[PDB]
């Protein structure tokens, strides 16, 4: 695939991040937006405050994160910028509920979140599998998913990027595991599912953090909610984020009607009228649910709830004509 330079990971170990934004990259509505330089160092501190300083060899760390930006295409959302938008929040999550997951927890879903859209050509699972593409008949179900991860994989299998070899044997294969789930769950059609049984298990009182399956189900559920986190930040920067979606969702309808399919009016440029309406009912379909059903099982994420409530707001004013 695609491998970094010595120059690159080299400079990012140099890299001091600085005080101000040490007590802002704490906060949940942190926006990273406006630092593009200082991404990769701004990962590299979320990795040593939540893990620790030695944890991970400095050196392979470094290189991992390098050639993970590389591996991320020049597409209008699916990109590297986004990737750090997902893994800042998923430490948000962390640092707030700290020792409710071990060591191996915060370590792979960390990287998973980095890693949880690589290599997206901006195509949706639905455009691969109706125009039959190669990655569709490799992966059945999950298409793009199970190639994020397959890429994750073949990143980590490269020549000293292989940040988890100092594991044991078992502690490698659970952490591998733990990212292979974690990847998938951001498959949005899985979401549904797995929001209505962790909803069901927090009514009769039997969700219980111990057993597996209920963790497998909430690591899910925050994977869903990092992947979402554009809808928690303040309302310019939600505004501008919706702009590079939806230009990536009017692309892959351009590649429909080129071949004579209508698109959905989501994906269709000619029907931008419908869109704070389309926001407004993911807001009240997904997004509120999702900040919902996390802040019923994890307390402390309860401030991505309130900002997606104001978000929400937003979209009503704008559909109102305010
Ligand atoms: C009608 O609006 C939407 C429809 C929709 F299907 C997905 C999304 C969306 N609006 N905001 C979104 C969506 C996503 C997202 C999540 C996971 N995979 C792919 C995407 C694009 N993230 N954010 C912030
Ligand atoms: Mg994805
Ligand atoms: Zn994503």
């Amino acid at each position: 695939m695609s491998i970094c330079t010595s120059e690159e990971w080299q400079g990012l170990m140099q890299f001091t991040l600085p005080v101000r934004l040490c007590k802002e990259i704490e906060l949940f509505h942190f926006d990273i937006g406006p630092f593009e330089n200082m991404w990769p160092g701004i990962f590299v501190y979320m990795v040593h405050r939540s893990c620790g300083t030695s944890c991970f060899e400095l050196e392979k760390l470094c290189r991992f994160i390098m050639s993970v930006k590389k591996n991320y295409r020049r597409v209008p959302y699916h990109n590297w910028k986004h990737a750090v938008t997902v893994a800042h929040c998923m430490y948000a999550i962390l640092q707030n509920n700290h020792t409710l997951f071990t060591d191996l927890e915060r370590k792979g879903l960390l990287i998973a979140c980095l890693c949880h859209d690589l290599d997206h050509r901006g195509f949706s699972n639905s455009y691969l599998q109706k125009f039959d593409h190669p990655l569709a008949a490799l992966y059945s179900t999950s298409t793009m998913e199970q190639h994020h991860f397959s890429q994750t994989v073949s990143i980590l299998q490269l020549e000293g990027h292989n940040i988890f070899s100092t594991l044991s044997s078992s502690e490698y294969e659970q952490v591998l595991e733990i990212i292979r789930k974690a990847i998938i769950a951001t498959d949005l059609a899985l979401y549904f599912g797995n929001r209505k049984q962790l909803e069901e298990m927090y009514q009769t009182g039997s969700l219980n953090l111990n057993n597996q399956s209920h963790r497998d189900r909430v690591i899910g559920l925050m994977m869903t909610a990092c992947d979402l986190c554009s809808v928690t930040k303040l309302w310019p920067v939600t505004k501008l984020t919706a702009n590079d979606i939806y230009a990536e969702f009017w692309a892959e309808g351009d590649e429909m009607k080129k071949l004579g399919i209508q698109p959905i009016p989501m994906m269709d440029r000619d029907k931008k009228d419908e869109v704070p309406q389309g926001q407004l009912g993911f807001y009240n379909a997904v997004a509120i649910p999702c900040y919902t059903t996390l802040t019923q099982i994890l307390p402390p994420t309860e401030p991505l709830l309130k900002a997606c409530r104001d978000n929400l707001s937003q979209w009503e004013k704008v559909i109102r004509g305010e």
